[PDB]
């Protein structure tokens, strides 16, 4: 047992445009404390991945460049997160000037580029 669900907490739009193309975007109730792993799993289950390994997938945040003003995600570069980060808190205190922030769900680099 566990008591929770109070107030609002926060929301996070997990587009994850890759792991699940069929589905457009996903939104799960996130908090200003939860970790990535948690979200990952959640996001997974949401899409219907209640089996896959959430430890394999992480929450890669995509930040828009400073010199962008024409299209969307204009040559945006995402940077995987540690693991015990906050995809909600981060955004909550994310500078718009730095560019839009997006949290996609996709595999992370284990050790070096290109897993293969």
């Amino acid at each position: 047992g566990s008591s929770g669900s109070s107030g609002s907490g926060g929301t996070l739009r997990i587009y994850a445009d890759s792991l699940k193309p069929n589905i457009p975007y996903k939104t799960i109730l996130l908090s200003t404390t939860d970790t990535a792993d948690f979200a990952v799993a959640e996001s997974l289950e949401k899409y219907g991945l209640e089996k896959e390994n959430p430890k394999d997938y992480c929450i890669a945040r995509v930040m828009l460049p400073p010199g962008a003003q024409h299209s969307d995600e204009r040559g945006a570069k995402e940077i995987i997160l540690d693991d015990d980060e906050c995809p909600l808190q981060i955004f909550r205190e994310w500078p718009s000037d730095k560019g839009i922030l997006v949290f996609q769900l996709k595999r992370r680099p284990p050790s070096g580029p290109s897993s293969g």
